[PDB]
């Protein structure tokens, strides 16, 4: 029921992803910036967030902010 996220990206670019799974949850240090086709973007700090879905599993992201 719990799900781990982690990747890296670079420090001050916006991030892409698809969300976990439809209409879960959202629970982060940025506010949520939802786009079309069950996507999500966020500017690239180190930072953590989870969503929490409707079959139970909770997915925590990590995201590594680098240099260059």
């Amino acid at each position: 029921c719990e799900l781990y996220h982690y990747q890296e990206c670079v420090r001050g670019t916006t991030v892409i992803l698809k969300e976990p799974c439809p209409s879960g949850t959202y629970e982060g240090n940025s506010p949520f910036h939802p786009l079309a086709d069950n996507k999500f973007a966020l500017t690239c700090t180190s930072t953590h967030f989870a969503f929490a879905c409707a079959d139970g599993t909770r997915h925590t992201y990590q995201l590594r902010a680098r240099s260059v």
